[PDB]
């Protein structure tokens, strides 16, 4: 696939966007959740499926390029 | 089926585009929907599902071209 | 029936179209409809139907000549 | 009824154009319609309705021939 | 009533094309507009509605000798 | 209810036809309805509802002769 | 009122048919439609619906002759 | 009820489809579909209820003509 | 049933497919999804279920032959 | 069954994912679970579970083409 | 409330139709759905809900002509 | 206000008829209607509104006759 | 305003039937509509509609008087 | 109440199937589903509850009949 | 009940295949489940439950022709 | 508030009735209620909480006068 | 509370029951369930809450009718 | 606000009716739902709920007055 | 804004009418229908949205006349 | 309580059955249970439970007589 044309700005800013501000919004809400969640019912494991999300975000923009051309 | 003709540069446009640059911010969109969903029921299997529908997205042009001759 | 006639170049004109540039823009289309609407709700039995509507559509002339004497 | 008369030839052109060319085209833009009402919504079963009304036009001649004597 | 008299022969070629030419004509119509109508939106009760339809022209000749001595 | 007069034959076509062909093309089109929608959502309850519709329908005759005079 | 006059047969005729050969057909057309639309949606309430309607043109003739002297 | 008629061409042909190609096709998706949904959570008792529904089809013509006269 | 007609071809890819590509995806989803729900509840039965699935589609084409004709 | 067609390149991917990179994310995921759940309730069966469901998961591809055709 | 007037045969027939013809049934359809829904779900409370609503159309009548004097 | 004037014997028949055989069929078809919807979904909360609506129709003159003096 | 003039008689005849004959007569149909509407769909609510409506005809004539001098 | 009338085919229909061809087939609906449901859970309760539910249909008719006179 | 009519041969077919391929395929499957589930905590009571519940299948037919007549 | 006006006999009805037939029945409903699903699971507790519930009901009424004036 | 009324019979049929064919079948059906879910855990305990059970059966009317007046 | 002008009376009723027979009407209707759907599951906190929706209807005049001047 | 002019008796009129008796007509419609629809569902939320909504009402003129000069 | 009715044949069979076919064959699975439950521990006081169970299914039929009249 090619980067670029019409919709090449907003494929940019997605892109960045997912490593960039939003992403970190939503990887500390993961947080908060696990958090939250662990009041009446510790449970750690989250923490890790959290954390596994976030590897997953950071090498969003690596599989979406390598999966479309 | 011939891919030239009154409508073969509005169906190039869309083949390219569906590996290209909608098809790369659909994606994106996929996988901000899977991270955000994940706050408060972490399910990995939804990136697995993403991948899988990238996967066709991938090899939707091939898909046409066989069916339509 | 028979192709032939005053109305004869239309009725091929719509024939090589439907599985043309036509019937490919439409199956896209399709494509992009199913990769966008599991942006929400992962759902690829949708893509399953859309290979079928392909199909469908790769032998519409055959069915529409058969019925159609 | 007769076949023949003033009318003879205008009722003989209907009848082949039933099931020739003009048919052949209403039948061809059904599946069209078909196809491209599914982008959004799937639904094959139009696909089916259409296969039977192809069926009644094929069957018109024969239809109008038993009840007009 | 009576058949005959002046108009005898414009009543017996009016009750003939009824069922004859003319009125296959008409029958042919109804089945055009019947399966055009149906591109956009099929239904197949309009079809019922043409056959009876059909019927009443068929028997057109029988209520009117009735109902007129 | 008297069945003859000026209208005997088209009431006579009707009641055949209730239990006739065009009868039966519609129990068919129940059965191949039932068979479709249970693709998704298998329910043989509408198979049973199906069944009592043909059932009205074999029946349709005597109840219009009981009803009506 | 008075079923006699210059009107008197009209009155009669309309009143034979309305539980004679026109409102059979009329019955009839009642259940090809209740059997039609229940294809895709089965609901036997409209077979009720229908059979309240025909004991109406039952009772017709005698509604009218009670509201009007 | 008459198989013959009009429509007797018609009949004949649901008839024959139902047990026939389109019949096959819907007890083929009926397949696809117990498959598709036994991805997440295999359940082997569609099979059963689809197997029931191509029974029922395979008999869907002896019940009509039962039925119907 | 007859293998041949206006929908021969679609009902023979569908017949292939049951048990050719998609089928081979199909049954590669439900070991993926066996794989995946066994990390936290390793449950071996459900492998066993997705064998019997595959098996199923594997004479999925002979039991739709069987039972329609 | 035939590995080609318009989904072979889909089914390819599959299956040099399910013994590639996926199969082994999901089987270091098994590994961590059982390492995890180990901390209150030390249970090394869970061990021997996660080996058989990797060798499972390595002979998936034969399974699915053994069945499958 | 008086039963007499241009609407009391009408009320006649619904009242002994209640339980009567229609009732029954009614009553036998709600046996029918009892059976068919106690095929997955066995649950014979519904039964004493249908036999308290039978209980209720026998006493429909009695309940009308005091409500409505 | 005056029961009398133009218009007294239309509201004196309404009155009785609100109470008397059009009333008593209205409320027959409410019963009925809860009977036929109580075959697939047995609801009896549905009788106790329609007992609630016939009480609303028998004191209905009444409270016609203190709101409008 | 003044009552008096002209269409002195007709407006205090309109004001009489206001909450006379005619407004008693439309208060029985919007009784009656309401418990024929509620035979399907029971709705209560609509009862206090009508009553509320019946209110505001009961103190039109007092409105009017008050709006105009 | 009386089983003769417009609908006396319909309900004697209804009767002889309640514990008749369709009944059986429900019954042995019952029995597969309670086999099939004990694979994993064997259950023997079930059955019970199935044989209870078949001695309610084979008194069906009877309970039918003694409710509504 | 009489196990002829209309579904006659459904309800043959099902009670064949009670005791025939489809209720050995249950019953083995009932024996695999046992195997499985066994190899954690044996127990042979559950075999003990599963011949109990072969010997219900194969008493199926009978107990559901003496229930229903 | 005021128990007369309009809907008097209304709210008297209603408040006789409370503690009268329909309560009784509804009463009743419950203990059959609590009998039938005692038969699986007996739980005496909801007999208690029954009877808490027919107290409320046969002070329903000093409960409504009491906070409605 | 007054016995009488429109709800009368049902009133006096629900409390029949209780104590009649219903109610005694309910009871067999509670000793039944202790019959068989003692098959593997003997608990003669649960007699002995179907015996409570049934006594407050016995005594359903009359609390429903000491409590509601 | 003005309790007094053109709609003074209106508003007179409608206070007086939300505390009066109407509003007594529908808080009995509040109890006789509280008592239906106790049937299959009690839950006295639906009574609670409604207390205080009847408290609120005892001081909604109050409320109204303070909202609005 | 000038709250005076031509129309200056229409805008007090309606000004004073917000917070006046039709303000508070609707104000009590709002209540009403608030406590009718807790009949069935209880839900006290649309009590504090209605009281929003007569808050709103209160300084509906406020907003009015800040907004327009 | 009376032993007739529309419920009296399903009573005075699960009467029957209680000492009859389906208590024997509870009885002897209780056996089957004792005897398989004494091969690791060996215990015969659950032998004299099971008859003590066996005396009250021989006596429930009276106990169930004795308290529901
Ligand atoms: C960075 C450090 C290493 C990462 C952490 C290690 C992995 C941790 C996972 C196991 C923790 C076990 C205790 C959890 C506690 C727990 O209850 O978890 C709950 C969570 C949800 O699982 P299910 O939906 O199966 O749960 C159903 C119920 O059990 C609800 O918990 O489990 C998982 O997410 C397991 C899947 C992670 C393993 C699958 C990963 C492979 C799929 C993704 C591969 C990439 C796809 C890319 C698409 C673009
Ligand atoms: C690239 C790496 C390999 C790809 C990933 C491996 C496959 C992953 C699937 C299983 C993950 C299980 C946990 C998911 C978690 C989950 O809950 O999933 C939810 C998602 C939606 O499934 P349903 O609509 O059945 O779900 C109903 C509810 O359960 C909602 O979840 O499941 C699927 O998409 C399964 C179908 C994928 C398998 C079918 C694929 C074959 C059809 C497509 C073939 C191509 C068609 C082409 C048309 C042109
Ligand atoms: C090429 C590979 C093989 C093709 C794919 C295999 C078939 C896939 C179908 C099942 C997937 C199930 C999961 C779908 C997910 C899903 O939700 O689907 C939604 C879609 C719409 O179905 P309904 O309108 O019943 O849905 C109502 C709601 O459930 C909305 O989904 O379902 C179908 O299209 C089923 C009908 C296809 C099967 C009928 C085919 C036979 C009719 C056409 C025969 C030809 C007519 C020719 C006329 C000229
Ligand atoms: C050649 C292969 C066999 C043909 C295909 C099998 C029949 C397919 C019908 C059922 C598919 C169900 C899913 C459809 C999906 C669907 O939504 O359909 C929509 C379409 C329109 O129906 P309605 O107007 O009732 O729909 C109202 C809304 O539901 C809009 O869909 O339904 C039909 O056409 C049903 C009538 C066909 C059956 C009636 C046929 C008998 C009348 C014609 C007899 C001949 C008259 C001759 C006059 C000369
Ligand atoms: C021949 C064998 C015996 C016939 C089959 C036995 C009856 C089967 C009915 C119950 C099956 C339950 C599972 C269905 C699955 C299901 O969902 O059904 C859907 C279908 C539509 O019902 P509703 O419109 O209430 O459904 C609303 C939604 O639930 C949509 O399903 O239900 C019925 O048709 C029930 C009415 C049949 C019973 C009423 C019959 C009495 C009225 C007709 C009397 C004759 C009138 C003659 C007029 C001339
Ligand atoms: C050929 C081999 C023998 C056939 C297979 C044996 C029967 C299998 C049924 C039980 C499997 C249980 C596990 C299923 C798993 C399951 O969840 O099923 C789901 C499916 C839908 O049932 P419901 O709509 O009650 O389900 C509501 C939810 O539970 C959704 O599942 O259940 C049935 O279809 C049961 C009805 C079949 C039995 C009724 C048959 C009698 C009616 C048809 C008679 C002919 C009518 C002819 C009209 C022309
Ligand atoms: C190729 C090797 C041999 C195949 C494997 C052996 C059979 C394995 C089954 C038992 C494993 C037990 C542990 C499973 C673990 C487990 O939890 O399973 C879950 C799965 C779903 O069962 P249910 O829906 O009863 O489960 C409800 C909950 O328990 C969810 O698990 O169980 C089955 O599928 C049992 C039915 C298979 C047996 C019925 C087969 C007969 C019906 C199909 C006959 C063909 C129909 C053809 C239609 C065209
Ligand atoms: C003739 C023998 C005696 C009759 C049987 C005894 C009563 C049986 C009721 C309890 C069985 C419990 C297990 C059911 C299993 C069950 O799930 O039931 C479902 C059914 C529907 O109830 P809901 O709509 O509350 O259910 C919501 C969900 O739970 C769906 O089940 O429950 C009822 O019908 C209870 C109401 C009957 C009791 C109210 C009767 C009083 C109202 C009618 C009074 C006459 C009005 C006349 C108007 C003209
Ligand atoms: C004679 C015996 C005593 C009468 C029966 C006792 C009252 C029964 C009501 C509750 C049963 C609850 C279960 C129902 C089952 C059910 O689903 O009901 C459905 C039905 C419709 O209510 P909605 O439109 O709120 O329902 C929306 C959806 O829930 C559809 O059900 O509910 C009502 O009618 C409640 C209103 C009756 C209570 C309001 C009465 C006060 C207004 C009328 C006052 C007179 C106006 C006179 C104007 C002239
Ligand atoms: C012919 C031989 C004698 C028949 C068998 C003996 C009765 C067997 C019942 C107990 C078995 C216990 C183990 C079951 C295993 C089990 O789990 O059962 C499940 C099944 C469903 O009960 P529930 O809906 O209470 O279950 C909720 C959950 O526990 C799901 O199981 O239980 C019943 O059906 C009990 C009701 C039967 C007893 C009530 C009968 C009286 C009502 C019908 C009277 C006739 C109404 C006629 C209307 C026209
Ligand atoms: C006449 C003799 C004395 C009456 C009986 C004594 C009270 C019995 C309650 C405890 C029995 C415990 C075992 C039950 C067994 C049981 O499982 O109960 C189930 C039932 C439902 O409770 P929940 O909805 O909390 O249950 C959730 C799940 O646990 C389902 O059971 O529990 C209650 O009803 C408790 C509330 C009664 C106590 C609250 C009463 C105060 C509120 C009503 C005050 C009047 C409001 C008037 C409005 C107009
Ligand atoms: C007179 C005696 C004292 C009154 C009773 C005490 C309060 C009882 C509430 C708690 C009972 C809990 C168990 C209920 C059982 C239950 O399931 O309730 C169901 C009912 C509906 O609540 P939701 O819509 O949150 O429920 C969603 C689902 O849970 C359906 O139940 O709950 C309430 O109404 C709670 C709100 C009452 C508390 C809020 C009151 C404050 C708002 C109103 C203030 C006045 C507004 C005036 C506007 C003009
Ligand atoms: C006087 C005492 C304090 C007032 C009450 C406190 C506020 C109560 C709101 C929350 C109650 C939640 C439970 C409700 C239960 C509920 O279901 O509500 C339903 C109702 C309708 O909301 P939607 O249309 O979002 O609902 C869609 C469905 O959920 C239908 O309910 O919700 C609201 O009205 C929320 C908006 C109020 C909050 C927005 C206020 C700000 C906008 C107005 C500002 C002034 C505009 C002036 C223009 C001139």
């Amino acid at each position: 696939g090619s980067d670029d044309g019409a919709f090449g700005d907003i494929w940019a800013y997605m892109s960045e966007a997912l490593t960039g501000a939003p992403g970190k919004i939503i990887a500390c809400g993961m947080l908060f959740s696990v958090a939250y969640f662990g009041v009446v019912k510790p449970n750690l494991g989250l923490a890790l499926v959290s954390a596994l999300m976030m590897l997953v975000m950071a090498n969003g923009e690596k599989i979406i390029s390598s999966f479309l051309g």
